[PDB]
């Protein structure tokens, strides 16, 4: 896939499953040189690595993850991506509390939920939707990312394994209220199994402080028990985009 020679690991940046997460430098000949973040690495488990870059590379959207290529002939096998500068969402979140208006937090929700929108139109079941697993960039573009998280996962999916677009759907709602409530924990400090019962028993998570009501009827909506009351996600990119069109709506807290 990827000559070795064209790849220039810098910095150790993170540290993932299987090994390191590296920024680094792509320069294949006839291209511009461009920034690109390495994943570096058992058998099974070196498939199990590489099997996230063939699911990845069988996308191409604005918010999902672009896969450059691979290093599989050469040891250590790596794969390549897009570099995100500004990483996973919840901490660029936690590190950026209260100094993104509200317009701005509609956009990336928006950019995450198109994300969405194409893979449930390719039938692609996330199963694990998480501001964790939303990557930024230095333009504030949000892109899924990562190809039972009990507190992001619609009842019926934790209950029965039932995992559908209808329960990624919920997670997205989980999403909402994290990017809402600058990558507060869902759910706090309730265990899981609190969590668990907490649903069944009708607790939702409340709006988050200065969280646009609009914006909290639409998680409740994407946390409704009957998931097939739970909006899809074209609706939800819709939705979205209606508030934008009219931030007036955002203004009721
Ligand atoms: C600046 O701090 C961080 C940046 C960052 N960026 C980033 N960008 C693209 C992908 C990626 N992780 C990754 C993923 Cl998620 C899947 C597959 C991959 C990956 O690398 C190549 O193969 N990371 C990421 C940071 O960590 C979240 C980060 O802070 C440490």
């Amino acid at each position: 896939e990827i000559d070795v020679s064209y790849v220039k690991i810098e910095e150790v940046i993170g540290a993932g499953e299987f090994g390191e997460v590296c920024r680094g430098r792509l320069k294949a000949p006839g291209k511009k040189e461009s920034c690109v973040a390495i994943k570096t690495l058992t058998e099974r488990q070196r498939r199990e690595f590489l099997s996230e870059a063939s699911i990845m590379g069988q996308f191409e959207h604005p918010n999902i993850i672009r896969l450059e290529g691979v290093v599989t002939n050469s040891m250590p096998v790596m794969i390549l991506t897009e570099f995100m500068e500004n990483g996973a969402l919840d901490s660029f979140l936690r590190l950026n509390d209260g100094q993104f208006t509200v317009i701005q937090l509609v956009g990336m929700l928006r950019g995450i939920a198109s994300g969405m929108r194409y893979l449930a139109e390719m039938s692609y079941v996330h199963r694990d939707l998480a501001a964790r697993n939303i990557l930024v960039n230095s333009n504030l573009v949000c892109k899924v990312s990562d190809f039972i998280p009990i507190r992001w996962t619609a009842p019926e999916a934790i209950a029965f394994r039932k995992f559908t677009s209808a329960s990624d759907a919920w997670s997205y709602g989980i999403v909402m209220w994290e990017v809402m409530s600058f990558g507060e924990r869902p759910y706090w400090d309730m265990s899981n199994q609190d969590v668990i019962n907490a649903i069944e028993q009708d607790y939702r998570l409340p709006p988050p402080p200065d969280c646009p009501t609009s914006l909290h009827q639409l998680m409740l909506d994407c946390w409704q028990k009957d998931r097939n009351a739970r909006p899809r996600f074209p609706q939800v990119v819709s939705a979205l985009d209606k508030m934008i069109r009219n931030p007036a709506s955002l203004k009721i807290v």
